């Protein structure tokens, strides 16, 4: 805490002044340059870091939002364990507690990956409706939108 997070990279295309306001809301000025704003109720918090980074803590919504100012990226944490990354190009990365990773590319293609079963290496869902299933052994299952099922073997 009080130190900024290290900015993530998208997945490959392949002295201590604690001012208390009249309403009850607090503003804390830190020596490093940080400004911590607390709501009167103490449920909504926001840390304005020296490097222009923002950390929003919503206790009512159970969310931790982080803005990486340099890279124009958003990171939302949820109570259930879900982490959502939002990149400037529209790329969104979803990471759950189990280990499932869901990349939403700007071309509306979705990449699904889970190192649990590893029967199936990676799953793909395209804009047209095509569903590609890559297997660990090298095999492929292509589910076309028209109803065609392609079974690719060694």
């Amino acid at each position: 805490d009080m130190l900024p997070r290290l900015a993530p990279r998208p997945s490959a295309a392949v002295f201590k002044r604690e001012i208390t306001n009249a309403d009850g809301s607090k503003d804390i000025w830190y020596p490093n340059g940080n400004l911590k704003k607390i709501s009167a109720d103490g449920m909504n918090l926001r840390m304005l870091y020296f490097n222009k980074d923002i950390k929003e803590t919503n206790i009512r919504e159970g969310t931790v939002k982080y803005y990486y100012a340099e890279t124009n990226t958003w990171h939302t944490s949820y109570l259930d364990g879900l982490e959502i990354l939002e990149f400037p190009n529209g790329q969104t990365e979803h990471r759950r507690k189990d280990g499932t990773v869901e990349i939403h590319f700007p071309n509306n293609s979705i990449k699904i990956v889970d190192p649990s079963d590893t029967e199936k290496l990676e799953e793909w869902r395209y804009a047209d409706g095509t569903h590609l299933v890559q297997l660990r052994n090298g095999d492929k299952i292509l589910n076309l939108p028209n109803g065609q099922k392609e079974i690719h073997t060694k």
